[PDB]
C-alpha cells in the first residue's frame, strides 16, 4: 500500500549513532547494542 504509518511521536530517548527513538531510556540502550563492536569514523577524518 501507500499508507506510511510512522510510530515516533514521545521518545525522549533517540540513538545518539543512528537516530531511533524509544519511550524509556533502556529501550534505547538495548538497541545501542547492536552498535557496540567497533567505533565509526568521526574525528580525524571525512
Ligand atoms: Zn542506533
Amino acid at each position: 500500500g501507500s499508507s506510511g504509518s510512522s510510530g515516533t511521536g514521545e521518545n525522549p530517548y533517540e540513538c545518539h549513532e543512528c537516530g531511533k527513538a524509544f519511550s524509556r531510556k533502556y529501550q534505547l540502550i538495548s538497541h545501542q547494542r547492536t552498535h557496540a563492536g567497533e567505533k565509526p569514523s568521526g574525528p580525524s577524518s571525512g
